[PDB]
């Protein structure tokens, strides 16, 4: 039993809700929140900008030190950093950016990072400004993640479309 509330069940392990991930994180304070990061951990907009803003820029300060030490992440890769005031940990995951020509096949690699954590609050990856189709991203999520994932979908119209077309 966990404290996530109001989710629709898609499969044994995947749950979905029309919600702002920032609000879900503040309310639930989960063990792991997933950020839809870029390789530079520059949290400018979308999920990352909103999460970082909610930490009063502490996420960005921590991230800049991470990059100065370790260099950029790989597309498809991840790192575990603090969740600040939103969660115990933040799993920063880089999906491919199709508007940059990056291989959409790397989206499966991105979701594989979720399997290192028993339970996560997450967005779909590679959608938003990363350019990919959210319907495809959900299929990859369901077919890749085996741990318990609670998906927060910001746009109500998209949520309704994802849950009406789900196979
Ligand atoms: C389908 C993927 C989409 O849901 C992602 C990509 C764009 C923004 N978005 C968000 N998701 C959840 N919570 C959010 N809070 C602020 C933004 C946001
Ligand atoms: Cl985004």
């Amino acid at each position: 039993v966990n404290s996530f509330s109001g989710y629709l069940k898609l499969t044994d392990n995947v749950y979905i809700k029309n919600a702002d991930i920032v609000e879900e994180a503040k309310k639930v304070k989960p063990t792991v929140v997933v950020n839809a990061a870029n390789v530079y951990l520059k949290h400018g907009g979308g999920v990352a900008g909103a999460l970082n803003k909610a930490t009063n820029n502490a996420m960005q300060v921590e991230s800049d030190d991470y990059i100065a030490t370790n260099g950029p992440l790989k597309v498809g890769g991840s790192c575990v950093l603090s969740g600040h005031n939103l969660a115990k940990h933040c799993l920063h995951v880089v999906g491919p950016n199709v508007n940059k020509g990056e291989d959409i096949q790397l989206l499966k690699s991105a979701y594989e990072n979720f399997n290192q954590h028993e339970v996560l609050l997450a967005p779909l990856l590679s959608a938003g400004i990363f350019g990919a189709d959210p319907i495809h991203s959900l299929r990859v999520c369901v077919d890749t993640v085996r741990t318990n994932v609670y998906l927060a979908v910001f746009d109500k119209n998209l949520y309704d479309k994802l849950v009406s077309s789900f196979l």
